């Protein structure tokens, strides 16, 4: 199957997670295109993939990264019925609205008809060894839902 991952990372923590998850998926008989939100992908591309993984840190007052805002708006016009999806991100418990960008992106995927097949994966700041193993389990469990 053909998969897409779109991630946002300012300081590198969510990108570390993205690279682990994608590297695990690449050891299966599936292809994945990993795209940084800074490179301005259009949301319509999500319609062309069998599975979708989004990654995002949380910013400001429990908001999406600034660079995700246009893409998020454009998601109101796409049809994701049938697709398998999941979301991850790095987080900081110095903030009350912890990792809520993950929850916001999950909600939007649900609204557009995607089957969200995993709980959101939240890691505190830079992954430690146990967090890295959680990234491996996320990728392995995601693939199981593909046909
Ligand atoms: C201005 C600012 C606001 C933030 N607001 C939140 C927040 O509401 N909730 C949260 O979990 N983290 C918040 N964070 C923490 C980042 O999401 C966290 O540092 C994360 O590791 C960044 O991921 P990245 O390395 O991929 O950029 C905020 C960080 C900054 C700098
Ligand atoms: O493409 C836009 C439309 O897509 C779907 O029909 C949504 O359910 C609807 O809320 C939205 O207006």
């Amino acid at each position: 199957s053909k998969l897409v991952m779109i991630f946002a990372s300012m300081s590198g923590n969510t990108e570390e997670m993205a690279d682990h998850i994608a590297g695990v998926i690449r050891e299966t008989e599936n292809e994945i295109e990993v795209i940084d939100i800074m490179d301005s992908p259009e949301a319509s591309i999500l319609e062309q993939y069998d599975g979708i993984i989004l990654g995002a840190y949380t910013w400001g007052d429990g908001d999406l990264p600034d660079d995700f805002l246009d893409f998020y708006d454009a998601m109101d016009s796409i049809d994701l019925t049938g697709k398998k999806a999941a979301v991850f991100g790095s987080c900081d418990s110095a903030y009350p609205k912890y990792g809520v960008a993950v929850d916001i992106l999950i909600e939007k995927l649900q609204e557009r008809g995607a089957a969200v097949v995993l709980e959101g994966l939240k890691v505190e700041l830079t992954p430690e060894d146990e967090d890295v193993e959680k990234c491996l389990q996320f990728g392995a469990e995601f693939v199981k839902h593909l046909s």
